[PDB]
RNA sequence: GUAUUCUUUAAUUAUUUC
RNA sequence: GUAUUCAUUAUUUC
């Protein structure tokens, strides 16, 4: 409009946020002569509608704030969808005294707060409304039976709003019936929500998609029987499909929609989807053979839909047969079946059957492509057969496909399971020359296999190259990583490098730290870890309180550890682990005290638990340390008396005590490599 | 003696290169004890290298098989079963060799565990045709190969006579295998028989055995006699573990599950009721929870945290708000565990008023607030997006002498993000800085996504450039998905080809969102090339394009002006069987004839939409008057338009701006159109 | 301005608006 | 070496 006014507001959205109220202070008197809510709307024309609500609440703070600038900058923001900026335009309101708003702008509120779970401001709002002589609308209406119905039990005041919206001439719409019926659906008024409905008949009323869906929810969490049946045929299965995807869950049932379906493609894939994505393929097996078993031909489409299910369930000889029912019917298999056939979460005898479908895959044309085979090399990588992913991968170059980066990641896996790191570096150092420069995922595959090989060196290697951006992952990896070697340089160098970036650490962290305290020199970081993940507000672990047994029977304070595990038998929750008895009776053992060992031992018995090989060998180490080799010899027998296999290592304990006690016959009547152990020890 | 050297020089070399080196120092093997460096080579854990010279020796012919018994014992200890079925397909033994029984079996369970059971069977075959004497463990390891075969229960009738016959008892391993197998095909009646056989021959059953007669009845059939298992389960006195429950929890229903273990403790029900939750059925759990109450145990605060982190996945505000009032009523007292699980809810609806009732708790709860609970509810209230009150729990937290952390500017940014306010998100950023913290990457994201909510190209760009770089930020991932849609949501085609290359190139592999984001700005151009070039090559990727994709890919056509070829596709969409076309779908079709005209074909589609159920929407209108709206036609939009009103859908701000632009510029036969009812009467006026 | 299940470490003010 | 449901090639081995 005014060319001094545009220049104004071209200031003004030109203008940081968070230095604009001191800046419109400077041009009060400007801004006072003019027309703010001119200045208001071309500064929401330009798409500046954070710029209009600085102006507002300035000017609210000036007095020159109206119903029609508010008005304006509210309608802006709820096209926008800023419910916060509304609830907050109510909570520190940029109006004088008198001041009424439009009813659109009331109801835009209204919905601001329900957004947020103001229910009870809501309604105080909207009885100010109406003693201001403000007309509600259908909207208005709405939206206040929404906050009614998600505030909960308040399906009297329901009956009371529709009686004072058609009392002043407002018949209700589709937003109406569904919202009260998800009222309803909300507290268990399904009695109360049919006689609705089935009134919303009589005063005449079109049907709807929404309607039946909200219905059906109702009986839903709530009869789906005579029901569900009725939104069909009466008149299309959209959302209300979902609802049946979470029906079946809540209940338990496999004859009635055997029996109801019979009775009536997509309402058929929708309860199969329903019943294989809770765990109930065998339901939807027998939905798809009843649906074949009535005209209906399936397409490729469905049969990849049913072995998608079928493959997070691992079945893998029923999707092999589906396999042979698709091309043995004319329903070629696509390149989603193979992929979907080979997305398998791994199992036991994955291997067989990734070899099977490859077969077929082969026998069938087919030419596989170099994501086919990227595919292909996966998929052995689950299972973990080497052999055969790198047959793949030789079988793939050969053929002339250039390996990708997703291709050498994958065979990286395979190695990491098996710790094979000089396999690994030939791997990396291949992909480099081709080209290809390694990412975050093929470092954190080089970080396993050097753990799993104790080689320190590559992983001090990489912690070198990093200190290669340290992401979250690489962090955390390499945390574990070092625990594995177990090495407190790494680990202990690169926890605070977790905490200098700004990650919050989860228990594995925690965890693996308070224990490469507990069994080394450190013991009061250690209790700091222990303080920290409190402090932090996570729940500690059975894990996280056996190491903490741990550290305090390296402390040579065992008693204090035996309180842990006492105390762990209240948690009600927690519940020992023969590991928390073992770890306690570890301790005793080690500072000479061993009745109190044997009676822990005995608690453990009692409370029902059940003593093993490791809890055995342990008394046997602290009763060949006070050379008292009777009450020693007699454990060894109760372990086989019980058959609990004993190790080379209760024997070696003892046939080294045995021997430094200069008892030497003793060594060899009681008792392979060990007698030599007592020859190269007697003379 | 001179081995001690030499295994060390094997064990400390390059892998890859073994062969030749083990072809080096050749001589000095043939008359060293192989099986012996064996040994010695497995007593360091270097049992990759054991095979490698097992393989080496074989092809020498100097490897027995004392030396591969000793390999395959620690790779089967050692697990490494496809390292064993290697062993057995090239064979590093002599003609005429034979292998111990228990290598044997540790191979025929190698050979199970990878699916070879029709293999397995063939060389237990010829294991005992040689005369060698199967034990417990490798009759029980063949049971386990016919009871995953299927149809193979007559195969373990006959067998388990043999092994009987062989004077070789059957145990607790034996049972749970053949119980289990029975499972695995709906052999109920005879794993019952089985069972009944095989107690009345005094072997006492045991968990294992009574969770695998179990998921028997429960797999597929009833819960009524797994139940009474449960039953004579007690009844015997072995306590069901955790793996029991979860036959139970995955075989109203809650009232049953628990009238049968009453003729337990307070772990005991929080190990069903957990089984229950892990599975997703936590009314049930509840349930149960009504009892272990009004049955006697009162639950503690590690119970009562244990519940509400269960509703808080499903985000459940009433009812941990109740639980919260109950447990101080009965005189549980919340712990920090119990606060941080309240507010470790998920995102919805009313979440705000939720955490601010749940911090009116930890208030009167006179519980001093803590650096770490400030940034925790920051997070909730920036979670749910209650900017105004992370702001105040900010200033707070940075008042009662706490510092903020790089995660508390964090949480902060992520509001913004859904704001767009990316102004304070940068004023942010730079605080951020002036107090010695280096903002991550999903700070990166964050004030990525907080640019293109609001339209602020210029700082995506200076993302970009600071990302394709320096280091300060890594093209991680996720901040090149951030950028695909970031470039999306402001139209920046360049910006986005330039991250779907290096996803392509940093060795990514595109999802879903990525590449229809790529379709559609192909398509709202008119990219035909790009746009079917991304199309096949999401078919390519292995993904299942949804109606997103398809609805692009018509548009495509739409802008392309070939229209029946979208149509095409909603037909076949129609018989897709398992897509049906959206109103969007019908919508991007009528919309592409109007534009290039046929507005009678245009009608054509909507016909059957309506034929097809499908209730038509404004925007549905809206399109059709477009063509009717400027096509030498008037008579016809405005019969068009009786169907809004008159079908109660109303119109709306882009529509009459089509009626009197079209008109208005095809005069005065407008005028009294518009006249038939302020923003568009100065366009009249303009005019 | 409003409703029916999933979505809340979010493509869901995602794709249609002569 | 072998079995039951769906950081663990995790914490205890005088």
């Amino acid at each position: 409009l005014s060319p001094d006014a545009q220049v104004l507001v071209l200031a003004i959205s030109s203008h940081p946020l968070p230095t604009l109220a001191a800046f419109l202070a400077s041009r009060r008197d400007e801004l006072l002569r003019a027309d703010i809510t001119s200045l208001l709307k071309a500064l929401e024309l330009s798409g500046h509608w954070e710029w209009a609500l600085a102006l507002l609440r300035w000017a609210g703070k000036e007095g020159a704030a109206d119903a029609s600038a508010l008005e304006m900058v509210v309608r802006a923001l709820g096209r926008e969808g800023q419910h916060d900026a509304v609830c907050a335009l109510l909570d520190e309101t940029p109006l004088p005294p008198g001041s009424r708003l439009d009813v659109r702008a009331y109801t835009t509120v209204l919905h601001a707060l329900s957004r947020a779970g103001r229910y009870e401001r809501a309604l105080e709002l909207f009885a100010e409304l109406r003693r201001q002589g403000v007309a509600p609308t259908l909207v208005t209406y709405n939206v206040v039976l929404d906050v009614y119905g998600r505030m909960g039990r308040s399906w009297p005041r329901i009956v009371a709003l529709l009686d004072e919206m058609r009392a002043a001439g407002v018949e209700p719409d589709g937003f109406t019936a569904s919202t009260v019926i998800a009222a309803c659906s909300r507290d268990g008024l399904v009695d109360e929500a049919v006689a609705f409905f089935e009134d919303l008949k009589a005063r005449g009323h079109a049907p709807s998609v929404v309607t039946y869906n909200a219905l059906l929810q109702v009986f839903g969490k709530a009869e789906a029987l005579r029901v569900l049946g009725e939104m069909e045929q009466n008149g299309p299965d959209a959302v209300t499909y979902n609802e049946l995807a979470g029906t079946y869950a809540r209940a338990g049932f496999f004859e009635e929609a055997a029996r109801c379906l019979d009775t009536m493609a997509f309402t058929y894939n929708t309860v199969m989807t329903a019943y294989g994505n809770v765990g109930k393929v065998d339901e939807a097996l027998a939905l798809f053979d009843q649906m074949k078993k009535t005209g209906f031909v399936p397409n490729v489409n469905t049969y990849n839909l049913v072995l998608g299910m079928l493959g997070k369930k691992s079945r893998f000889t029923v999707m092999l047969e589906m396999l042979g029912e698709m091309s043995r019917s004319g329903c070629t298999p696509n390149r989603v079946t193979w992929n979907t056939m080979l997305a398998v979460s791994g199992k036991r005898g994955m291997e067989d059957y990734v070899t099977r479908v490859l077969e077929g895959m082969r026998s069938s044309g087919v030419e596989l492509s170099r994501d086919t085979y990227n595919t292909l090399i996966a998929a052995y990588g689950r299972c973990g057969s080497r052999t055969n992913a790198f047959k793949m991968y030789n079988e793939m170059t050969s053929a002339g496909f250039t390996p990708c980066i997703t291709t050498y990641n994958a065979l990286l896996n395979v190695l990491s399971r098996q710790g094979d790191w000089s396999t690994a570096q030939s791997i990396v150092s291949k992909m480099r020359t081709k080209g290809f420069k390694p990412n975050e995922q093929s470092y954190s595959l080089l970080l396993q296999c050097y753990a799993k090989g104790g080689n320190v060196a590559g992983i001090a290697a990489i912690e070198n190259e990093v200190y290669v951006f340290p992401s979250w992952v690489i962090l955390r990896t390499l945390v574990i990583a070092n625990f594995k070697c177990r090495r407190l340089d790494g680990m202990e160098t690169a926890f605070q490098e977790v905490k200098a970036r700004g990650y919050n650490p989860d228990l594995v962290i925690f965890n693996s730290m308070l224990s490469i305290y507990a069994k080394n020199g450190m013991y009061s970081k250690a209790t700091e870890v222990f303080d920290s993940i409190k402090r932090s507000g996570l729940s500690p672990d059975l894990i996280t309180y056996n190491s903490l047994m741990d550290m305090y029977a390296k402390c040579s304070e065992s008693w204090e550890a035996e309180k842990i595990l006492n105390q762990l038998k209240c948690s009600q929750t927690m519940k020992p682990d023969v590991v928390s008895y073992n770890t306690v009776i570890n301790g005793f053992c080690k500072q000479g005290l061993v009745k109190e060992a044997q009676r822990v031992l005995s608690e453990m018995v009692a409370d029902g638990m059940a003593p093993c090989a490791v809890t055995y060998h342990t008394l046997v180490g602290g009763y060949s340390s006070l050379e008292m080799f009777s009450e020693a010899r007699e454990v060894i027998g109760y372990m086989v008396q019980h058959g609990l296999k004993p190790m080379e290592l209760t024997y070696r304990r003892v046939v080294e005590s045995y021997c430094r006690a200069k008892r030497f016959e003793e060594a060899r009547g009681f008792l392979k490599a060990l007698e030599a152990y007592i020859e190269d020890a007697q003379f």
